């Protein structure tokens, strides 16, 4: 399905780059865990269907770019959020935000 498509996306431009699909906020905290060695240069948070949240990192932001633009224009409403300022346990707060957004809807405007 489409998750395990865009998952593949980031794959097939770098295989190095680590992917992961988590449908809970106790697999989140796994997920998290293991990017943050790999995460700690660039991340991205991928969020697709009701629920499921898709944690991709790599060690070059052009990689990120990259597979960002194939991922977009394969798939539009996939929302897309790069991460490079917070830090990699911080990272924790913004993939649990996309999570909970997804039962609990909110405008989170600035």
């Amino acid at each position: 399905g489409d998750a395990d498509k865009i998952m593949e996306q980031a794959k097939r431009q770098d295989p190095n780059a680590q992917v992961y699909k988590v449908t809970t906020p106790d697999e989140i905290e796994e997920a998290v865990r293991r990017i943050e060695k790999y995460g700690a240069q660039v991340v991205l948070i991928i969020y697709t269907s009701s629920g499921i949240v898709i944690l991709v990192a790599v060690r070059d932001p052009s990689q990120a770019d990259q597979i960002l633009k194939e991922a977009k224009k394969q798939n539009p409403s996939a929302t897309f959020v790069r991460l490079e300022g917070v830090s990699p346990d911080d990272l924790r707060r913004q993939v649990e935000d996309v999570w909970r957004g997804s039962l609990e809807h909110h405008h989170h405007h600035h």
